[PDB]
């Protein structure tokens, strides 16, 4: 679910606040249109597409689905004790947190003019 | 629930991204104040007033309530197998999707200055 | 849960729309960074820090957690029939509603430029 996602980002990017990734570029937080403005914005794009596919599973609502995982000092792991929906969602989240960790964060791409910068 | 509403707009307005209607005018997405800037903004205002009514039912939280419906090729239907809350929310959503479908989408009314344009 | 919080602000600040507090300052709605621009923005900051603490309880997701409370003519009360998570979240919400009620609402701090105004 949304809270567990927030907690994965904390695992991999402890230095940053979850709020920083909530309104970044064209895909982080909101977004589904434009072109990723940068690497991090692309991570968000990819996570978006990932959630899309998980939704193709009946009764799978990504932000509401609680899954089983563990953060062990910068390391994320989704557990086996998850159903199809929980398993797919945890992997999307897990991969987005890792992506956020190796993508540089540009301040100027934070809280941008969607209309002006996103197709 | 929120995911099912997103999927209704997909049913009727396949050509557009659900994110397009997430920050449009004064009422789409956010909003509850101003005067609809256009037809589509009005749809959103009506949906909002519809949700308000649905909340008058004890324990009815519109964005969380999962209902039963079906999209069959541009055609929406709310099923009978819904309790009062589910039934009322599906109706609000189903009507907003159809509204969105016959209301023109103006780019400039996307991601506008709320303060400047909404009372 | 999120709906119940909305209804608490209605109890204490009937005159205002819940949407007014949804994008105010640096912490109302979004936010977790900057410095409260004003009293109300501080309320939101405190609520935020309150939610953080409540999350320290296993399985406690503040916006999803339904609690038991009552608004009795501008008066909020959290009931005893709440588990630890419900009890802690209701308290955060109840205190935010009261805070909102005694904090002045400045129009210009509504829907501001986060980048420009929030560190």
């Amino acid at each position: 679910n949304l809270y567990q996602f927030k907690n994965m980002i904390k695992c991999t990017v402890p230095s940053r606040s979850w709020w920083d990734f909530a309104d970044y570029g064209c895909y982080c937080g909101r977004g589904g249109s434009g072109t990723p403005v940068d690497d991090l914005d692309r991570c968000c794009q990819v996570h978006d597409n990932c959630y899309n596919e998980a939704e193709k599973i009946s009764g799978c609502w990504p932000y509401f689905k609680t899954y089983s995982y563990e953060c062990s000092q910068g390391t994320l792991t989704c557990k086996g004790d998850n159903n199809a929906c929980a398993a797919s969602v945890c992997d999307c989240d897990r991969l987005a947190a890792i992506c956020f960790a190796g993508a540089p964060y540009n301040d100027n791409n934070y809280n941008i003019d969607l209309k002006a910068r996103c197709q």
